[PDB]
């Protein structure tokens, strides 16, 4: 009965304590350090499952515009067919929020075994991360229960973004320049 | 600067009595115990009007003042820019921002007669591209295990042949940032002339929007240029996630079972 | 050094006996029966994996074209969240070649116990088949090698269409009306 | 008109030599043995003017005549419309129309000449639309296991901003079986100004082709109609199919390695 209900409250709080907490996790030069095994990466993947896989699918958008070679894979199979062709010069982003998905783990030690340097984000620490070459810990929903928590990609879009930021000013020109074409008039299938 | 430092800077300046309260304070575990001036004032046998005075005598204006910073540099460690990076503090103030943007646009009564428009309706559609198409999947991720019959769609043709099985008994959620994607937007009119309920999730208040059951104004992103703005989804997922609490809550013992049928023992194909 | 190379030959003979096969194999009165099952039914799911996903893909786009209100699911997290809101009302056409692929054949019995019909396609006969409403033998490539083996979406294109055709005609001027309205004027998202 | 019947009507016209030879073809075993009319002259102990005679007796022009309609009576049975409905020979008659149509159009070595376009490229791309999406998606699902480097993109944002970042190292496969879907076709010249090679999968001879590094015809359906056509997808597939079988043997031992690995015991994702 004020200027919102108690279950508008309810969501709006969610967002801003992940935000509180997603401030106190940040470790900036892993995050910098990240962005540039982008940059020094022949191709990126992404892989993730449910809504970690949306997560995945926007990160490709984002990056390929700035002249990443980048996929996102969502599903077992695809895991595994792109690991089977992966090398040193990849670099492997995988998402899972509980740290479990076994999919998700075994590609990584998949891409590390074929030598791809390999980063996992997920809200659990676990202890088969220290074989990541990254790990990046997201924040955790403040919710208890599964059913009433907000969009389970937020944790990681936090992250993504922040990547985003110091990956963009990495050779911005370049990339900058890369981002504008959508827009050319030469472009023959643009905006 | 250590309040430890300024009461034994003052001990020789207390009376006798003074300099037994100092003891009390001094000691580093009665930072446990209850300091409400009247568990304090019992537990030395003493008045408050004493430890008023031990306080002034440290240099404080009284006794509460002393307290509450001798408790709270129990957690004052740095409260400068950790995040010191000026671009680590340019996302996280475009996050706070669209918060707070998304706050002063909310219609709550809006928002739970669209939570309603998805229980009576039959079938729902997401319909949303790039960016937009990410949020429309989601949305019907999420709404499906709480049992609605919903698809989600992110190309023009999905969208034609959609709209072309849709009736009245239909609702089409479209989603597009911009307000302008000519495919999103001619396929509300599609589905409406179809009889189906509409409702557009845009941040520009369009004219086109009259021509829709409902319009939900989300926010803007607080970045001028587009290359630096943050994930596009977001002013979406705010009220996405404000529906699904408003709709979550019309016959949740049957949503909450559907949903958790997932993890069933029973279930050949779950967790 | 004839009209076509010895490799081409192979491909084009593969394709050859697929129609022989398949032709030995049709049980009219069956994919008839199917053929109704669709029109009989209030929704329509088609689940599949990899190649078999593709064909699921294509079906449910050939049949929403016809009226019908359908979806395509490729992964099993699709599957489990699609089965629990299923009902007697619903139909499940499940596309495993190999007849084993566990999550497109524990769907089936999860779409059987809540009550829906179900229907799979498969080039190798199974005992579980029985469980199934219906059980649609398609043809095994006759390359032994799986490499060597040509698209593995053909031995059920075969069948789609022919199901396809079978129901086209089931109040054929309805779906016809639902189809052309594609091209029409008054269509205003339309070719 | 059962050969057995015929041999046991005339039995009693035959000499006593040919009504030995009778017996002979008479037991149904006989059909197992070799009957090439030297085989069966030694078993009998007989000359072949001998089971000649025999045969035109039986009503026959010769042994030869005889033993052809004798045999092939094994597996005769129904030689007529067992799939009477003529609404399936219409669809098989569609599909082998597609694999005759499909043989005269073939150009071995132009197809050969995109196997080898693969192999050089750096990063292949398969750009479709609708059916000649699923078309582009099998392609890359099937050359990647190969070990191609590849996508597979189905709406036009992710055309252009593919193309953005292509280079005269990338390959560009093209999916319009009418050779008309805008998106596809202002994406090959995309990818050609940005240097990468171009193939174009269509029926319908355009001019535009001439823009392209390959152009590819494929079969046109048999169906006047379009809604009773057969599935979109065939035309190309038959062609996807023959461009692999020349890929697959350009350096096979290390593709087979790349495909069995999906089955390796040390694979940790595989089967
Ligand atoms: C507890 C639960 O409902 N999980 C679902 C999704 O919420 C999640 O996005 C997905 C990937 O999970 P992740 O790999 O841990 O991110 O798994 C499940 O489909
Ligand atoms: C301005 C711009 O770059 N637009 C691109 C995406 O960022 C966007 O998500 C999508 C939908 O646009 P929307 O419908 O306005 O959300 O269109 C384009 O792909
Ligand atoms: C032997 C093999 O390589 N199988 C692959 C695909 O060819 C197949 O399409 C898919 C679904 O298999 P299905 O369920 O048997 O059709 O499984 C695998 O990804
Ligand atoms: C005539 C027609 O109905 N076209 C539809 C589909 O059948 C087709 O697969 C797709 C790509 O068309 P293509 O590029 O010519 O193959 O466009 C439309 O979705
Ligand atoms: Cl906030
Ligand atoms: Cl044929
Ligand atoms: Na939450
Ligand atoms: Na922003
Ligand atoms: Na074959
Ligand atoms: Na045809």
């Amino acid at each position: 009965v004020s200027k919102h209900s108690p279950l508008t409250k309810r969501v709006l709080r969610s967002y801003s304590n992940m935000r509180e907490q997603t401030q106190d996790l940040i470790d900036e030069v892993q995050l910098e350090r990240i962005a540039q095994l982008i940059e020094d990466a022949e191709r990126v993947y992404f892989f993730g499952t449910g809504s970690s896989g949306l997560v995945a699918r926007e990160m490709k958008l984002r990056f390929m515009r700035l002249g990443v070679v980048c996929e996102a894979l969502t599903d077992q199979d695809g895991f595994a067919w792109t690991t089977s062709i992966m090398d040193e010069n990849c670099l492997v982003l995988g998402f899972s929020l509980s740290g479990s998905t076994p999919s998700i783990l075994d590609s990584l030690l998949d891409a590390k075994e074929m030598g791809a340097k390999t980063v996992l984000f997920s809200s659990v620490p676990n202890k088969d991360s220290q074989a990541y070459t990254e790990t990046v810990l997201v924040a955790t929903h403040s919710q208890p229960s599964y059913i009433q928590r907000i969009s389970a990609q937020l944790p990681m879009l936090f992250f993504i973004d922040l990547i985003y930021a110091y990956f963009l000013e990495i050779n911005r020109e370049s990339k900058e320049k890369i981002f504008n074409s959508y827009w050319e008039n030469k472009k023959l299938n643009g905006y």
